[PDB]
Parts: C-alpha cells; structure tokens; sequence
C-alpha cells in the first residue's frame, strides 16, 4: 500500500530487439548509488526478509518471473513483476521478501544510497515496533 | 595492445538463497553511475552496437545467457564472451564495439557514466577511425 509504486520506463522495440533505459533523477526519483542482482535463485525458495529506515529503491524483473510480498502494519500485497519496462518503487519501512523465482529469473535493484548495515532491519519485531509508529 | 578495456570482477554472494551481486559507484566500478539500461529479447542472428563514444565510460554484464562483444580500435579486434553475471566488461573512450549471438533470455546490463549524451555517440565509422587513429596511432 503506502511506500510503493509501479514506475513505467521506455521500452525501445526494434528489429534489433528490446532496450530500456534509466537515468538517475530522470526515470527514477533518485540517484543510483549502488545497484545489485540477484540470479539462479531455487523454484522452493523465498528471500528478502528485509525492510529500511532510509534507503529508496527500484526492482525490476528483466527476465523471467518473480513474486514480491510486500508488507507494512496490518497490510500485505504480492506483486508479479515479470516486465523489464516497469519497475517497482518501494520507499522506507516496507518489509518485503520474494518468492516464485522462475528458471533464468533476473531481478535487478537500483538503490539511492551505497549499503549501511545500520540502516537495514533484518530482525521483523523491530520492524513492526518501527512501522506502527509510522503507519498507525 | 586492446586498450581502453578491462574485465572487472565483482563480489558473487551464492548461498541457499542464490546468488547476488552488489555494485557500488566508485568502489566496485571507477565512476558514479549517472545511468543504466538494458537490453533483452535480441533475436539469435542479430548483431547491435556499432558505436563508440568520446568521453564515456561503461561497464557491460550479462546477467543470464550469454553475448558476445566484439571490441575495435584501429589495428585491433577482440571478440569477448560475457556469461557470468560477477565479471564486467570496462569500455573506456574511442573503443568501437558490436554486440551479437545473444542467447535465448539473454540480458545485457550496461552502466555508464553519464547521462545519454547524442553528441558523445560516435555512428558514423569513418569519423571514428580517424578520431581513434589519432589516439592510438604512436
Ligand atoms: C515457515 C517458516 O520458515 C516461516 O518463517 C517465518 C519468518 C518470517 O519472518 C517475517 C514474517 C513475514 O513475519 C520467521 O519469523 C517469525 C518471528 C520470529 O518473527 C521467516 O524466518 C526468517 C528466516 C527465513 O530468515
Ligand atoms: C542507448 C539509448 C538510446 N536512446 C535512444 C536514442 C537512439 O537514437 C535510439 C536508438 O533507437 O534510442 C535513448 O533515448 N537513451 C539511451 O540510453
Ligand atoms: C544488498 C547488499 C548486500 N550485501 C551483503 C553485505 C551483508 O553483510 C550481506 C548480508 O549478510 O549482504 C552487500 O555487500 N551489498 C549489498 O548491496
């Protein structure tokens, strides 16, 4: 619900295939700082289990498919991502975790800051008495 | 001899849960990253690129599949295959270079140092040769 949005890129289809392109502060509401991706990942398992106080990012699936639970207090969404041409914002204080990886399955994170262990939760009771407070 | 270009390899975080690579500018890569794209679903008997760039700095991955990169400067030409999503392929300035045999679910990723700039985008072939015959030529 709160924290996230679907962000649509151009999607250049020609003879010679398919291009997209993401220009800091122009696509995206922020600079990238740092991106990351994550492949090969087993048809079984589910990842993520993670939420931050500060960090903006944008996730995209430019191959394959993959499933993105994201919660926030009292709220839970699962979103298919499954084309390069849109991303998925998600602001501070969500938690997410993501499942339904498919053989050959790409996600690709575009993230505002470079990694702050300190900023990211990992422990969902200290998310939960975080959020509360932003949400309720 | 083939100038301008290196390969970069990248931290690969493989586990139970997979695998992730992290990139930061200016720590994994030399240069802030201003931009990115990516290039998905190329037919198997396409070849694409054909450009170089005066003051551009990138650095290709192939995150699944494979592609080959073929990489001109004047007098020299190598053909580099990308395959590992943690080894990146550094492309400096007054390198020319065609990408091709894109695998089936290939997905090329491209970071670059700047913003799209027309007037950096070198097409036309001759100019390129004779601006790189004056860089590389002793
Ligand atoms: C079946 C079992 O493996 C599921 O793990 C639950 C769990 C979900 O964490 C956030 C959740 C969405 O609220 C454990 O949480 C229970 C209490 C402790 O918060 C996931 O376990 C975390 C590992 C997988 O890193
Ligand atoms: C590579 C790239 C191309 N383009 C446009 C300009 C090129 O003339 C065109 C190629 O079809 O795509 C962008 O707008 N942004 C980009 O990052
Ligand atoms: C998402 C991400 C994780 N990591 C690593 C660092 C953490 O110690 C590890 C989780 O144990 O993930 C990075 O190094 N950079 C990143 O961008």
């Amino acid at each position: 619900l709160y924290n996230v949005a679907l962000i649509k890129f151009k999607d250049i289809a020609d003879k010679y295939g398919h291009l997209t392109p993401i220009e800091g502060k122009i696509d995206i509401p922020f600079d990238i700082k740092r991106v990351y991706y994550i492949t090969k990942v087993d048809k079984d398992i589910t990842r993520g289990y993670h939420s931050h106080k500060k960090l903006h990012q944008v996730l995209i699936c430019l191959n394959g498919s993959v499933k993105i639970r994201l919660k926030i207090p009292d709220e839970e969404k699962i979103i298919e991502l499954n084309d390069p041409s849109v991303g998925l914002y998600i602001g501070p204080l969500v938690w997410r975790e993501m499942f339904d990886f498919t053989e050959g399955c790409v996600l690709l994170v575009l993230a505002s800051e470079y990694y702050d262990e300190t900023d990211y939760i990992r422990n969902y009771d200290f998310y939960i008495d975080e959020a509360k407070k932003r949400f309720l």
